[PDB]
């Protein structure tokens, strides 16, 4: 018996609701207005899920913040890109039961080329055929994939942190196999869907900083802790502060 896949299965968060007015014509403020208020629900949820994981009270607390902070584009994504497989067979965006995108909705938001490649993304759940216990490691070893260049303020215990969550990944994958070339195979798959979420996080960071620059003036409304995060935390990724980390070089 696994006692971690256990944990990781347990903690799992449930549905989030948008909290969108299906009944507002699919307009640019009203379709972005909702996505943040997404945003910030599903901000709640991602902590309690980072905190009650395994190892992860043992980070300093200030690292414990900052790691969620940089992380939860990447963190977002990759689980809508699973919902968008497991309920909608990736032919649309599942961000929330109640905020499923068309064709049409991905050109009214204005980030058309964004949702491409998260379709890209939830695709490759199937492509891969990526098992729910590959998923759930891969996403929580996603929230130790970006970080400050100049270290966090307990780097070490990170460093532990991370290298246990690859080990168990490795483990997720073996402890079913026989066959050599097929585990590494795997792993190399993997590692490499793992690292293709950053440059579709990074398109999604640039274009939620513009319109946070630009909300007045577009009627885009940002709720409390989206707008701090995204003026404070999202520019130090932007600047090249706080950069992801690859596995393979790109
Ligand atoms: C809530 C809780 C309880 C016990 C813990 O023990 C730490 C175990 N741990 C660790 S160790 C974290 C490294 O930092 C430290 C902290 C304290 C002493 C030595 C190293 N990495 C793990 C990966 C997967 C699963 C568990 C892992 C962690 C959290
Ligand atoms: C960041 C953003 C609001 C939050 C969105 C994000 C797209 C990716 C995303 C996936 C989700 O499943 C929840 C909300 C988020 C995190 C949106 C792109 C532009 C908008 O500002």
């Amino acid at each position: 018996q696994p006692i971690f896949l256990n944990v990781l299965e347990a903690i799992e968060p449930g549905v989030v609701c948008a909290g969108h007015d299906n009944n507002q014509p699919d307009s640019f403020a009203a379709l972005l207005s909702s996505l943040n208020e997404l945003g910030e629900r599903q901000l709640v949820h991602v902590v309690k899920w980072a905190k009650a994981l395994p190892g992860f009270r043992n980070l300093h607390v200030d690292d414990q913040m900052a790691v969620i902070q940089y992380s939860w584009m990447g963190l977002m994504v990759f689980a809508m890109g699973w919902r968008s497989f497991t309920n909608v067979n990736s032919r649309m965006l599942y961000f929330a039961p109640d905020l499923v995108f068309n064709e049409y909705r991905m050109h009214k938001s204005r980030m058309y080329s964004q949702c491409v490649r998260m379709r890209h993304l939830s695709q490759e759940f199937g492509w891969l055929q990526i098992t729910p216990q590959e998923f759930l490691c891969m996403k929580a070893l996603l929230l130790f994939s970006i970080i400050p260049v100049d270290g966090l303020k307990n780097q070490k215990f990170f460093d532990e942190l991370r290298m246990n969550y690859i080990k168990e990944l490795d483990r997720i994958i073996a402890c079913k196999r026989k066959n050599p070339t097929s585990c590494s195979r795997r792993f190399y798959q993997l590692t490499k869907l793992l690292d293709s979420v950053q440059p579709i996080a990074r398109e999604l960071h640039q274009f939620t900083f513009d319109l946070l620059i630009k909300s007045h003036m577009v009627s885009v409304d940002f709720p409390e802790m989206m707008a701090e995060i995204i003026s404070v935390q999202v520019p130090k990724i932007l600047s090249g502060k706080v950069k992801p980390i690859y596995f393979h070089t790109q």
